């Protein structure tokens, strides 16, 4: 059983710390459960992103295997490029051995530069993983380095310490009640059939069912444009003098409960925890956000939500486990 501590960043990002090559470089990556590749900043990339944070150094490194393989991803916030390479990774107390992660080269973009993180651990399924490149856990696997085929995550509050990352395990005292199984309707991103949102009884999206995937790499709960207008509507989202959706603090305790149905039961979220706040201004935690997919308009259960559900990952019986935090 593999431990793996998350720091939690402003509620909004959650990453961890893990270690490359021998002697063991340090990088705080963050664990995407929406990406399947892991990456890092490396000596090869002069781009502003990688000057602003930790660059791995091959040469440094006695267990590094060099690779004549080219790597390129384009995530929904920015994109890079790098080459490929085999080393040991140390993920949450395990050696990772023959593990095969790339190297940036080219870091472009603004949001990788003001991002806390130097780089990404896919967790999600080997198909969408860019150049074919074993991802982290199922390389765990094949080498018999944790003794179940799924792992747990566990998301802190109110930026809280807490957050865990359990490899090949569950731990009964982070929920309360009975784990709830749903099938992974199309293996690629963990991705669910919805059967609605509700509030106060009366259908407010999602309605005759969608596709959503559980996203750890993304903060707020996501939805196509059209969707969310109406559930903002209905809370009380505005537009302001920054183009943000924000709505009258005090509002929360008169606000109601949006409840999210997923293979016939009921998981609702608290106006607590689908509103984001601070000792200043309350921010509506829906963002609305097309994603295209050859099944419709994507959804994204990102930490939003997460966060009031301990979430299994079972890669052996292809399904997400879900129960109440504690």
């Amino acid at each position: 059983i593999g431990d793996e501590p998350l720091e939690n960043y402003l509620d909004t990002e959650y990453f961890g710390t893990i270690g490359i090559g021998t002697p063991a470089q340090d990088f705080t990556v963050i664990f995407d459960t929406g990406s399947s590749n892991l990456w890092v900043p490396s000596v090869y990339c002069s781009s502003l992103a990688c000057s602003d944070h930790n660059q791995f150094n091959p040469d440094d490194s006695s267990t590094f295997e060099a690779t004549s393989q080219e790597l390129s991803i384009t995530y929904g916030t920015g994109s890079m490029t790098g080459i490929l390479g085999y080393d040991t990774v140390q993920v949450g107390g395990i050696s990772d051995t023959n593990q095969i992660f790339g190297l940036s080269e080219t870091e472009p973009g603004s949001f990788l530069y003001y991002a806390p993180f130097d780089g990404i651990l896919g967790l999600a399924y080997p198909s969408i993983s860019a150049s074919g490149a074993t991802p982290v856990f199922d390389n765990l696997w094949d080498q018999g380095l944790v003794s179940q085929d799924l792992f747990s995550v566990y998301l802190s509050s109110n930026d809280d310490s807490g957050s865990v990352v359990l490899l090949g395990g569950i731990d009964s005292s982070y929920y309360t009640g009975s784990l709830n199984w749903v099938p992974v309707s199309v293996e690629g991103y963990w991705q669910i059939t919805l059967d609605s949102i509700t509030m106060d009884g009366e259908t407010i999206a999602c309605s005759g069912g969608c596709q959503a995937i559980v996203d750890t790499g993304t903060s707020l709960l996501t939805g196509p444009t059209s969707a969310i207008a109406n559930i903002q509507s209905d809370i009380g989202a505005s537009e302001n003098s920054d183009g943000e959706m924000v709505i009258s603090c005090s509002s929360i305790d008169s606000l109601p409960d949006i409840v999210f149905t997923i293979n016939g039961v009921q998981y609702p979220l608290s106006p607590s925890a689908y509103i984001l706040q601070d000792d200043d201004s309350c921010t509506s935690g829906f963002e609305g956000m097309d994603v295209p997919t050859s099944s419709g308009e994507l959804w994204i259960l990102g930490d939003v939500f997460i966060r009031q559900y301990y979430t299994v990952f079972d890669r052996a019986n292809n399904k997400v486990g879900l129960a109440p935090v504690a």
